[PDB]
C-alpha cells in the first residue's frame, strides 16, 4: 500500500465564517461546503473544517503547510492579515521566523486554529 | 507560490504513547520525538502529535489520509487494533476509521 496524502482538519464554533476566512481572504477555493464540514484547497493542499462546541477545541488545534515561494505567499496575506499576532481580538499572523524545523510564519484564523506554513 | 503538502496534528494527553501506538502498533517511522511534540510518517504522510491537557480536544480531532491499497492497510491493522479501535470500510470515496488510544479519530480512504 501506499500512504499519498493527508488532510488536517481545523476546528471551529463557526464554519461558514472559517469557509469564507479561508477562501475569500486567503485565497482557498471551496471543494465542498456543509452546514457543519467543509473542504477548502489551494495547490496540492485540502483542509477541511469541522463543527465543533468547546472553543478550547480549535484553541489547541494546529496544522502545518509546506509551501514553495514562503516569502510570496506572506506578502499576500500580509496585504489581508494583521501582523499583531499577540492582539488575540481577530485573525492575524506571525513575522517569518527560522526555526530548528525550517523557515516558518504562523497564521491564527478567525476560529482560533493555528497553521504554520513552512519553507520548502 | 504553491502549498505543497500538509501535516495534520493529531492531540493528545499522552504525547509518548500516542507516537509509540502510531509506530510500533500502525507502522508509522519515528520522524523525531520530544516530550510534548512528535512526528510520525509513512510513505508520504507525516503526523504530528502535540500535546493536550483538556481530553475534549483529541475526543473532536480528526485527519484524513489517501491510501494506494485500502484493503492492504485494513488487513495489516486488522492484526494489531480491534474492529483504539476501528471501523469496518464502508462507501462513502472507500473508507474507513480509526481511532487512536488518545481519542483522534483519522479516517483513511483509498485513491
Ligand atoms: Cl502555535
Ligand atoms: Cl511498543
Ligand atoms: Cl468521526
Ligand atoms: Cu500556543
Ligand atoms: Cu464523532
Amino acid at each position: 500500500a501506499k500512504l499519498t496524502s493527508a488532510v488536517p482538519v481545523l476546528t471551529a464554533r463557526d464554519v461558514a465564517g472559517a469557509v469564507e476566512f479561508w477562501t475569500d481572504r486567503l485565497g482557498f477555493s471551496r471543494d465542498f461546503v456543509e452546514d457543519d464540514f467543509a473542504g477548502v484547497v489551494r495547490d496540492d493542499v485540502t483542509l477541511f473544517i469541522s463543527a465543533v462546541q468547546d472553543q478550547v477545541v480549535p484553541d489547541n488545534t494546529l496544522a502545518w503547510v509546506w509551501v514553495r515561494g514562503l516569502d510570496e505567499l506572506y506578502a499576500e496575506w500580509s496585504e489581508v492579515v494583521s501582523t499583531n499576532f499577540r492582539d488575540a481580538s481577530g485573525p492575524a499572523m506571525t513575522e517569518i521566523g527560522e526555526q530548528p524545523w525550517g523557515r516558518e510564519f504562523a497564521l491564527r484564523d478567525p476560529a482560533g486554529n493555528c497553521v504554520h506554513f513552512v519553507a520548502e
